[PDB]
């Protein structure tokens, strides 16, 4: 049976970008093959030069977004090169059995493995490393991403009418817990293992030191802001593998939102802000109507503006005065 | 076009009360005009006399609830008198473009401005101050309120049948982060600017020192409890601009609840408790069936009973023994 | 009227197990009688021997799950024996009036009382102790449980088709706040009253020291794991009386989930993780398709793996290679 199915290999891209795919399936079920390489590396996460030992899927935080269709088979080749120091694995919330695949994918440095699972449920799911005994440490070190399982006939609104996006971006939100000394300065370590003991004490406080989008404070700002034009329909996938978040598009809305990200449920309409539970991926669809800069944020404003959970969208087009206008510009009373 | 529309001026009232309005629109689209004055002031928030420098819209925490209908135009005149010390602005989650209006409304002390926006989506939304670089500080100092955009034909249940409330109250929940000395006593400052540096460190802990309804511990209790009678349908609008909350009416339920507050979605039925994400306003409708005192609370009971998130409802009418009755009054075994 | 109704007495069982009942009602409305005895006792909650003074309903944390049908009358006899030291009461979120029954059930040691209330709304609700002035202290000491009010015709899916479970388990999640000394070691006390003052300071930090299922770290693991077989439909009721949680079944899904637990609402489909607000009970239905061990967890992985919020399910049956298979077992590159 599987023997007889067609197979296509897909090369992943760096977040916030997503690999090429079809919204509405043009072929029947296939075996979609992906390859990911584990990369343990130093990453500076803020302006002051704070550095951490990140554990990544393909060198990025978050790992890349995989896109398949309902009932396709996902075949993943996972490589943990000998240059790494730790054992890793992968658990797909999209999969059924063996701890999402975690129990079948344990690889020490120098090993690789190939897992296959059937994508039976449509929606966006989280995938993350989960080694027995060090689960939270690997997850909060940036070792998580997401996979989107699109219905074979694309997305639909609450009335069952088609929703087609022109652009899609993937925003992975990460909570970090950097160990501190007595005065409050962040610690620095030589290898991941040296950090271990302190990492555990830092996590138990339940208070992140940083909460960032795409691995660093300011990662999606300035020259890296997400782009769009007035009239374009944009799908924004957002994941949080360990902690709750509440996305909000400043100056806009989530016209159609699947906060818990499962496509067999009708979406929520006109959301100002929505709650994505830790350990979940959600998706919001919106059509831009005004040009300018928009701030995309986690709406606990301290987490957004003090801790790093903020990104930008710079949109082009003509301003619509019917929607909004300054009647009297700021001036002396 | 707008030139030709009728205009009505509306005078706002102090929360928990709401200005007069029609549920079902009796006229066509209008330009609804409001005026708000910014007031920086000292406020004692608890029993022990803890004082803070509140930044308010119209002198209250939360700012007043504005009520309009879908497709009306909201025209707001914002005044920042010369007696204030800081720059402020306003961002409406209900609006489209320019950061909800934040980028078009920056006024220094002594200035005013007039913004107009079209209310295209029905529901309850949050509005708040959001000056570049000091967003969380202004929001957590009480500078936020809400606006309700009612469908032109009023509220409806999941089956599309009309829901008419007899009373409406607005509950604004506020998380405060008062700076403390080494022993844990709260600090006091002369002006808002003197507090700034410490405020930022207090917020980063992510742990509020107080969480209150209507600006103070006990604000909605005793002589200030909300009132109703058995048989009255009450709509309770609740907002939280920065942090999640989970409202609950002790001894009652939320018969119809729009937890994320957007009226084009059918409401959730018979809720015991519901989650309102930080940066959102929600609404719950209930019909009183029993008389007596009810406690309205944020259901993290530590936040409610230790931190200040608790209010009362005292309802009049006849007791119904079919619903509840004490068969054997407390007595010695 | 009530005089004329039939009455059945039901003996409760220890969580995670549930007392015998009918899903679809075979008789008409009845007066269902229950008896609960309050038990103040020492409980060691972790591996290191940390001990607390738990306040329980029937000797367990959580208290037992009561199951009735919509429109039955619940008659509870509550006994607070003279061996206890504190005043207690009970508030049912399922009931209407008198603070859920809290104001009608105050019993000092040596007293008992009998309350009756009509179960007008279907769903799973939380019930908990709530004495004026010490509400959070009694709740966070383990004094809470849940009650399920089933529709007279059983559970249904979003299309109104019947959902019948073969097994049902009750998982009560508890956040504990154990006082610590300067070095971080947990304190020990002789009686509940001796703990009081310190308990209040510990709770105000808003950071639990332990978050457990069924009263202790590891309570639902090893020889106590929940059991099932491939093909069995399992309903898992989960409650959290004070704090938000986000359940997740590792290696599985929530096929039908009522996150806020009210049965008149259609369930959410294919959830990976769902949010249950503090002060609420929810229910998830799932059909096992793969054998093996599954970890049932609160998906903030620090709370799950560091703090104690983790349990197991060991399921029997044949492995399905179509759903999942290891194509290449972990080996040297
Ligand atoms: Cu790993
Ligand atoms: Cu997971
Ligand atoms: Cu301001
Ligand atoms: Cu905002
Ligand atoms: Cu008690
Ligand atoms: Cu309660």
């Amino acid at each position: 049976d599987i023997s007889t199915l067609p197979r296509v290999k897909v090369d992943l891209v760096k977040p916030p970008f997503v690999h090429a795919h079809d919204q509405v399936a043009k072929t029947g079920p296939r075996v979609v093959e992906f390859t990911m390489t584990i990369e343990e590396k130093k990453l500076v996460i803020d302006r002051e030069g704070t550095e951490i030992h990140a554990m990544t899927f393909n060198g990025s935080v978050p790992g890349p977004l995989m896109v398949v269709h309902e009932n396709d088979y996902v075949e993943l080749r996972l490589i943990n090169p000998d240059t790494n120091t730790l054992l890793h694995n992968i658990d797909f919330h999209a999969a059924t059995g063996a701890l999402g695949g975690g129990a079948l994918t344990q690889v020490n440095p120098g090993e690789e493995t190939t897992l296959r699972f059937k994508a039976t449920k449509p929606g966006v799911f989280v995938y993350h490393c989960a080694p027995e005994g060090m689960v939270p440490w690997h997850v909060t070190s940036g070792m998580n991403g997401a996979i989107m399982v699109l219905p074979r006939d694309g997305l639909k609104d609450e009335k069952g009418q088609p929703l087609t996006y022109d652009k899609i971006y993937y925003v992975g939100e990460q909570d970090f817990y950097v160990p501190k000394d007595e005065a409050g300065n962040y610690k620095k370590y030589e290898t991941p293992g040296e950090a271990y003991e302190d990492a555990v004490k830092a996590m138990r406080t339940l208070t992140p030191t940083h909460i960032v989008f795409n691995g660093a404070v300011g990662a999606l700002t300035g020259d890296h802001a997400l782009t769009a034009a007035v009239g374009e329909r944009v799908l924004v996938v957002h994941s949080q593998a360990n902690r709750d978040t509440r996305p909000h598009l400043i100056g806009g809305h989530g016209d159609y939102v699947w906060a818990t990200g499962k496509f067999r449920n009708p979406p929520d309409l006109d959301q100002e802000t929505w709650l994505i539970p830790g350990g979940t991926a959600g998706a919001a669809f919106y059509t831009f109507r005004q040009p300018g800069v928009y701030a995309y944020v986690n709406h606990n404003l301290i987490e957004a503006f003090e801790l790093g959970a903020a990104g930008h969208f710079k949109v082009t087009g003509e301003w619509n005065d019917d929607l909004m206008t300054s009647v009297v510009k700021p001036a002396s009373m």
